[PDB]
């Protein structure tokens, strides 16, 4: 991790949040983000694609910012290019998130420092779907 959260925070922002606006997300079923969006999908989560580039992905509709998202959303979660992430976080903090959250690859320290200070919650080369099945896991088979 880059962040300097604990494993208990983690499962904090895991437990408490729901509404997820994952950036970056792509139709193809071997992308990581599209892996991570079905997992979330598929535990609970209230996941809303945001990508330019698409316009629906796991039969939801896709946005080109989180601000064109209806809806409240307190985790926002990064599968974008760490030049990028500026403008995700810049719209976060718009749209009132909780939670700025970079996966693999996809920190950088200014966008992260800005969400910081705005209030945000900031976790760091960490995976949603990695830290759920660490932290809250569950037998694999009953």
């Amino acid at each position: 991790p880059i962040d300097g959260l604990t494993d208990e925070d983690i499962r904090e922002i895991l437990t408490r949040y729901k509404k997820i606006a994952l950036v970056g997300a792509s139709p193809k079923p071997e992308r990581d983000a599209n892996i991570v969006m079905k997992y979330l999908l598929e535990h609970g989560y209230d996941v809303y694609p945001v990508n330019p580039n698409y316009e629906e992905v796991l039969g939801r509709k896709c946005y080109p910012s989180v601000l064109d998202i209806p809806d409240k959303i307190e985790v926002v979660d990064l599968f974008v290019d760490p030049a990028k992430a500026w403008r995700f976080v810049v719209y976060a903090i718009k749209k009132g998130a909780k939670v700025v959250w970079f996966q693999y690859n996809t920190y950088y320290p200014l966008a992260a420092r800005q969400a910081k200070e705005a209030g945000l919650i900031i976790v760091a080369n960490r995976c949603m779907m990695r830290e759920h099945e660490r932290l809250l896991g569950e037998k694999l088979e009953h």
